[PDB]
Parts: structure tokens; sequence; C-alpha cells
């Protein structure tokens, strides 16, 4: 039988010999390209925001990695402003930046990273005020207020509401959580007599630019940002209208091909289906089946992705529907599979989880691995699999954090108040 903790301990060695690789490569840079040793920038080209030392922070506190901890959050606290004449896309920036900085002032306490995430909120704030509807525009220049690309998306009008409401929580100023569910409320008041939303919608007009409804691209984390606010804050709104679009997708959008559960996009209004494709992006959704109380469902989901890192490997990064096979070559180095693994495990504690994770950890090694860190790849269909040359910011938060917490049962976190946003940041749960 499989020893978890010493499992664990591989995973906090790999995570530490990554973050030694950012060091001596990318000091604050945006991104590590592991296989040359060099850096790129992400949110603004030759103005990097540290991206990738924000996105470890909480998971090298977590792991008890104490040292490297406070030379990120010294680097932060010396480095870090927002004051700059460039355009950062607000959703990019939420997700990473504004919770990067409150899981890390949630585990040390410290006020200056609080501070930081604040000005970076009022910075995106102007993005909302731009619309007539309060649906933010995608981009934001952070010095000057001046937006540019209202043709929008579900996933970059709703998935705000964590961090702006933990923002509201800390500081005592309800703006934050009030701008981000007016935004939710929009689209969910234009839902169709059959309960869906198309994903794509307009933030001038406020009108659908599509018709078709997603449970992946151009949607994903809306989803899961209604159930995550009832948890977090006890709205009854969220909690009413995750349940009512789960139920909605599962009626309308659940289909079986070749006796495997899929959620292909289909017509808002008629359910008629419109495309074949299914994302690795939707193996998230497994997990909040589970969370709102859909857990056979989710199951049911999940086993479809298993099937495919059974047969390819590596889960790919488009597959259609129809047949199972890929639709691209390529991968993005993804976490959804252990995120959907780690939320299933949270209700039952099945050692099957662990099981289906652990492959999933072996896998990433056999295949990512570089000389300075873990890459995205090239071709999962060659033998061996070729490589390209990036480490994402997401891997920093993510998969890493997974893995570890299903297998270390850390004394650093509650397990039964742990709360994550879409980017993996803790937003509750922390035993200091
Ligand atoms: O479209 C995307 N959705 C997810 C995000 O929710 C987040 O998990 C990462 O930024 C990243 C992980 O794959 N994601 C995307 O690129
Ligand atoms: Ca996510
Ligand atoms: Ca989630
Ligand atoms: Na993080």
């Amino acid at each position: 039988p499989e020893d978890w903790k010493a499992l664990a301990a591989d995973v906090r060695s790999e995570f530490q010999w990554a973050w030694q690789g950012y060091v001596a490569k990318a000091w604050g840079k945006d991104e590590i390209n592991p296989v040359s040793g060099t850096s790129r920038s992400f949110f603004i080209e030759g103005h990097d925001l540290g991206l990738s030392l924000v996105e470890a922070l909480d998971t090298l506190w977590i792991m008890g990695l104490d040292a490297e901890f406070q030379a990120g959050v010294d680097w932060v606290k010396a480095n870090l402003s927002f004051d700059v004449d460039g355009n950062a896309q607000v959703f990019e920036t939420n997700i990473r930046l504004v919770g990067g900085l409150l899981s890390a002032h949630l585990a040390s306490g410290d006020p200056v990273l609080l501070a930081k995430a604040r000005d970076l909120a009022d910075r995106l704030a102007k993005a909302f005020e731009a619309s007539p509807h309060g649906l933010p525009w995608r981009y934001v220049n952070l010095r000057t207020g001046a937006v540019s690309d209202p043709e929008t998306n579900l996933a970059e009008i709703g998935t705000y509401l964590s961090e702006f409401g933990v923002l509201s929580q800390l500081t005592g100023e309800r703006k934050y959580f009030d701008m981000a569910k007016r935004a939710m409320r929009h689209t969910l008041d234009r839902r169709s007599k059959i309960g869906l939303m198309a994903a794509n919608i307009h933030a001038m007009t406020g009108a659908f630019t599509s018709r078709n409804a997603s449970i992946d691209v151009y949607a994903d984390s809306f989803y899961e940002y209604l159930w995550d606010a009832w948890a977090l804050f006890g709205d009854e709104d969220c909690k009413r209208w995750a349940v009512e679009c789960v139920d909605a997708q599962l009626a309308h959008q659940a289909k079986r091909y070749d006796g495997r559960l899929w959620f292909p996009m289909v017509d808002f209004e008629t359910g008629a289906v419109t495309g074949t494709a299914q994302s690795e992006l939707a193996a998230y959704y497994a997990g909040l089946l589970g969370q709102v109380g859909r857990k056979a469902q989710g199951d049911d989901y999940l086993a479809s992705f298993t099937y495919l890192q059974a047969t390819f490997g590596v889960i790919p990064e488009s597959i259609d529907v129809t047949t199972g096979q890929p639709r691209r070559k390529h991968t993005g180095l993804r976490p959804e599979y252990p995120d959907a693994c780690l939320n299933l495990w949270l209700i039952d504690r099945d050692p099957r989880y662990r099981r289906l994770a652990a492959i999933h950890y072996r896998e990433m090694k056999a295949t990512s691995r570089a000389a300075f860190g873990y890459t995205a790849l090239k071709d999962i269909t060659t033998r061996p699999m070729t490589q390209d040359d990036n480490c994402p910011g997401y891997w920093w938060s993510e998969q890493m954090k997974y893995y570890y917490l299903l297998f270390s049962d850390t004394p650093r976190i509650d397990y039964g108040q742990l709360q994550l946003s879409t980017e993996a940041n803790v937003l509750r749960g922390f035993r200091k």
C-alpha cells in the first residue's frame, strides 16, 4: 500500500527544487521557461509583476517551506507596484495577483499584502465603472483607468466574488462584494426559459453575443463562484443560483457518447447541440457537481477524464466527444484533474481519489520535467512526448498544492474549513 506521507515529502522536494530554478533564472519575473533557463512576461511585455513568485506563496507556506515563503513576501513588500502605464487583463489580474496576495496575507497576517491586494482591486474597479450594467471591460490601464475590449464572456465577468468578497470582509467596505455580485446577477436575470445562459456577452449593450451555452470555454469559473459565495459568505441568492444553473446543465447539456458522460455546447434556448469539443478545462466540473449535492454525477464525469488519462497518459487539451480522440496535440501543463480529485475527496475521504491523483503526479514527473523546472508539452502523441518551454504561473498555485493537500494531511490547514479560489488560492482554513 502506498505511503502517502512519503509521496507528500517527494512533492515538497520537487516544489523546492523548482523554486530554486525560479530564483536562479527568473527572479522577480512573471514566468520561467525551464528548458532554456530564461524568463518571459505575462501581463505587460517588458514590465513584469513577479507573477509566478506571487502564485507560489501560499503553496510554500502550506508545505512548511518557510525561508522560501519569507523571501517571496519580502520581495513583494520591497518591489511590487501597480502604478503602471500599461493594459492588464482584468480577469487574469484578479484571479492570479489579487487572489495570490490575499492567500499570502491570510497565511502570514502581514498588512502590506492586504494593502497591495486592495490597491490592485481599486485599479480593476474602473473596468466595472466604465459599463452602465456594471459588466467589466476585459482590459484596463493600471495607471489611467482607460478601458479596452467589451466583447467579454461569463468567466471574465463572473470570476471576482470570492476575492472581492474576502476584501469586503477584511476591509469592512461592502463595495467590492456588491460590484462583483451585480455583474453575475446581470446574466442570471437573462437566463432562457430552459435555465441556460449564452457564454459570450457585451459589457456596454448587456446583450449576449453568441447563442452557445458552455461549461468550459468562455464560462467555467462563473458556475464555481456561485457555489463558492454560498460557502464563503452565506449568500442565499448564490446558493439558489448554483443549484439552478447545474440542474439546467444536467437537463439540457449532459449527453452520453460511447457510454461516457460529456457536456458539449448547446443552443442556450433550444438545447440543440452546437459543438462536439470538450476542453480538458471541463474536468473542474466533476468536483463542482459533488459540492452542490450531485456527487454520483460528479463521479460519473470524473470517470470520463480517468478514461482519457489511462488511454493517452496526459489528458488531451481538447477532445471530440463523438470519437473520444484528441483535437490538439499540445498541452498547457493543466491542473483540472487533481482539482476535481481533491474536491471530491474532501466529501468522503475515499482513497480512490489519492490513487488517481498519484497517477497524475507521476505522469507529470515522467513527461514535463526539464533542466530548471516543469514545462508545458508540444506533442502528447510522440514517444517520448515532445516539450515546449514554459512553466505557466498557475502551476505554482494549483497542482503541486492539490497533490500536497491530498497526501500530507498537514496540520497547517483546517481541512473542514478549507476554501480554495479557481486559481487554488486559500481563502479560508489556515491554522497558524
Ligand atoms: O481558462 C482557464 N480556466 C482556468 C482558471 O480557472 C485557472 O484554474 C487557471 O488560470 C488556468 C488553469 O488551466 N485556467 C485557464 O486557463
Ligand atoms: Ca480553475
Ligand atoms: Ca472550485
Ligand atoms: Na497562490
